[PDB]
């Protein structure tokens, strides 16, 4: 109906909208997961730093997939922004692990979605997905496995040291 | 059981995760209003922009509200953000309104906090209300105010150049 | 035959010389449009402007494509530019409706492209198209389409004034 | 008698007088923690930096009160600063636990402080406990209860290891 629809299918509109709510799922994870940090008896602040970036990062992402929205014709429909599985995240490690079972999750969303658009030959969205979302995927996830190698090298998260070192050193 | 507790109640303590929840159920509506301006069929760019701002600063009210939750040694729980009410929020008027009884919304839950804080004798959470959300509450009332008061009597909903002149004159 | 052609269809060749013209003719109806509303019965300076810009920035997709033509080893056949449909465009609520549907045909033509491209197994064509075209296509409709919404709520073509201030206020 | 005097109780003034002596036993405290870790055998010279800092900004919460109990009408009576309990402070966690426990019981003295002018209708003195003392007072407590967890989560006090990099890390 939209004057400037063009090569847009409605099932493609519809994976868009879900994947507007899986990122904004994310960013509310990563939300939790830096204001854990933030407590008085966790106190790793540039833990609780990187997952606010983090956040506001993910955040970006679904307004821009809304913008894409907007821009090809299709009506964004929102939905709830669940609450994240956990309140207390219980370590460093565990929070890096979760993260990183978080991206990839978003980035199997991601890649459905470009399977979608292959399929119904909509190359602008094909596009779209690759320039902003997959390399950034691709880049977050194995940031978050070198972190992860990192602290249960060190002897997370049994060593309150290991957290502590490497908060400092590599999220400072 | 937090060794930083001191005079905060639980009482105090749920209801500030309430206000949590209603701040960020702000931040989508807002979130919401600001892509339907970007709409193609209603293309209404500064309202977009107007909106976008104003969900971003919910967003950092509801970050502020989790900081006090973990300085004052509360827990932060978080809930589903629900979904806003409309999906089409049919003219620029509508959507003023709308925020304005949103604002109005908040600000009453607001002065409940307020009352509780007063109830149970914490002078800290009644002057953190105070410095930093009523007289922003107050301020974005009355901007809402003006912005309605304006459009109604420039003709919209109904006409659309006042619409537009809005946009370009005082949003712009 | 040429020294540098790699995996370069012929058909994918005369697509590209097709799409040139294309660009070429696009390019001259916007020609046409601007200097229509610098017509002192029209007299719509930054109507004019607009489409002098849409005019050149088209020329300069025509010449990135022939640039395409040599890098490729393809060979450029140039046919003629056919004169725009219309003298009079009527109105600026009409330039930019006419303006939007060229724009589709436009990106319908260069989905078409990708889409032998793809056929072809040219990878290299594709992702120039993906790069140089789609989104600029896909932005530059979702703009007419924005412009053309906004005339049309404002009272064009019928309010003289409406036109008057789109020209002063968007297009200025 | 002071022609200045308004709305300023007996008992209030009372009750400022030993806030003021709390706040100088306070500072005495800390001057006496930041040179117990200038000692040749303890020599952790960021505690001693940091413990220095805390001493002078409750001298300064001192003076600030004489100045509001000067410029309310009412008059300074100033008592023996006792000495703290400890001079040896044991290690850089016991140091912390203390501190936070102190600040905890100066807290405690302004909420009672705020209660009094509250139940007295001083609404300057009120705001002037809010404005300049509670909301220090919850960010220092918290700020020490974040040290307390980082020390005993690296080990401290056993791990002399874990209060060198603190030291160095956190305070440095
Ligand atoms: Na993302
Ligand atoms: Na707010
Ligand atoms: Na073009
Ligand atoms: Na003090």
């Amino acid at each position: 109906t939209s004057q400037v629809r063009q090569n847009y299918h409605q099932d493609s509109e519809a994976a868009i909208n879900r994947q507007i709510n899986l990122e904004l799922y994310a960013s509310y994870v990563y939300l939790s997961m830096s204001y854990y940090f933030d407590r008085d008896d966790v106190a790793l602040k540039n833990f609780a730093k990187y997952f606010l970036h983090q956040s506001h990062e993910e955040a970006e992402h679904a307004a821009k997939l809304m913008k894409l929205q907007n821009q090809r014709g299709g009506r964004i429909f929102l939905q709830d922004i669940k609450k994240p599985d956990c309140d207390d995240w219980e370590s460093g490690l565990n929070a890096m692990e979760c993260a990183l079972h978080l991206e990839k999750n978003v980035n199997q969303s991601l890649l459905e979605l470009h399977k979608l658009a292959t399929d119904k030959n909509d190359p602008h969205l094909c596009d779209f997905i690759e320039t902003h979302y997959l390399n950034e995927q691709v880049k977050a996830i194995k940031e978050l496995g070198d972190h992860v190698t990192n602290l249960r090298k060190m002897g997370a998260p049994e060593s309150g040291l290991a957290e502590y070192l490497f908060d400092k050193h590599t999220l400072g």
